[PDB]
């Protein structure tokens, strides 16, 4: 891994530079995620690496907390905005709104706001989806997906978790269980269903057999795979690919 | 234009259809482009093809009547709501922020209402941004230019005007001067500082000589073009050929 840590830092600086910038802001939820990216961005731009944190009506505290002993422990700078009563807003109006329309407007506010703030202060916005994300579909488009760079979009939620430890983050960000946070009580492996020790292994070869052509779960369960757990992430596939493509265009 | 439209139309059964949707939503400012999409939308989705009025703050109260004489003169289903509550809150906290940024973020609003709709009406979001529009990278990212699919952003802005009066759009749409509406007197032909029967010829030169090599203001000169006017357009396009880009991601 400390191979790779050099490939990102370098990836990050010819990206932002042939764009005509010198400075970087992403959003820090005080995850694995946000926290990798962070210090990624501060080893290379240091001062000029920006972090916006945008709780919301329903944060943990707790989270807040760790993304503000994150930086102190990097050194950094970072800006505090909560999203609160933006979503206090879009609840007086929609009362009955689902837990995932609260959780798609709140992810497209802290989007709103990582553009509003590179406009004035000349960055770019980096995003911190990593592959495993990006392939289950588990992501929200024009949100937490919004950015112009990813140094991280490529490694699997097992090759991010592992790359931290590296880069040292703190251990209550790493053993701090998966979770985008939309809401109260949620998390992956509870959604999902399963641990990434167990999503993972499979991207692995659905990335390596089926690159172009459709999946298919016979040739799957050859390999060694529960049956439901190869219908279930195949389908969740298929049904999200579309996020990570362009819009569709008329010729 | 009537074989276009008959173009747009299948362009238009078959995307949405290909993504297992029946139903479609779109922003409604009452303008030209927007005006132009939800007729066509409405052509094959008929009721089940819905528009989305958005005014904000500084909206133009003529405006929304417009857009609210196009529905009424079409039978288009339509849902009013006002995103002014919300950049009243980003004002409270941003009374420096620019005219730009203040358009930028009441722009991302529109998208986040356009999909948070999208979500719990089963609907796909169409996108209204012309081709002249894409090029000059006068749009906003993750704004008026996020959506599934676009049934005019190979049109240019000439070619889209000429294609409404086919149409049957009401000629106060038309008449209309150019303006992406972002707060008091705006309008393209001021920002720009030329209109699109200048701007338009150049930009079908450019995407016909030009394809993918790099723009020569010399061998643009000799085909007819103003200097200033071949200098300012090919820096504006440059300058934004990031947004029409998927986000960067190493490897």
């Amino acid at each position: 891994y400390q191979k790779l840590i050099v490939y990102l830092c370098d990836f990050l600086e010819k990206e932002v530079q042939k764009r005509g910038f010198k400075k970087v802001v992403y959003g820090l939820s005080g995850g694995l995620d946000s926290a990798v990216v962070g210090v990624l961005c501060q080893k290379v731009f240091k001062e000029n690496a920006h972090a916006l944190l945008m709780p919301s009506s329903v944060s943990m505290p707790e989270n807040k907390t760790d993304a503000l002993n994150l930086c102190e422990k990097f050194s950094i700078p970072y800006t505090e905005y909560s999203i609160a009563p933006y979503d206090a807003i879009f609840s007086s109006h929609f009362k009955d709104a689902s837990l995932t329309r609260k959780g798609n407007f709140c992810a497209r506010l802290r989007m709103a706001f990582l553009y509003d703030y590179s406009l004035k202060s000349d960055s770019l916005v980096i995003g911190t989806s990593n592959k495993s994300e990006r392939m289950l579909g588990y992501g929200t488009l024009f949100g937490d997906l919004a950015c112009a760079i990813n140094p991280i979009g490529e490694l699997f939620k097992t090759e991010v978790y592992e790359l931290a430890r590296r880069l040292n983050i703190p251990k209550k960000i790493l053993n701090k269980p998966p979770s985008a946070d939309l809401f109260v009580g949620q998390s992956d492996e509870k959604d999902l269903g399963y641990p990434y020790s167990v999503i993972d292994p499979l991207l692995k070869d659905i990335e390596a057999l089926f690159q172009t052509k459709p999946i298919d779960t016979e040739t799957l369960a050859q390999l060694g795979y529960d049956e439901i757990l190869v219908k279930n992430i195949t389908s969740r596939i298929q049904k999200n690919a579309f996020k990570l493509e362009l819009p569709a265009i008329a010729k």
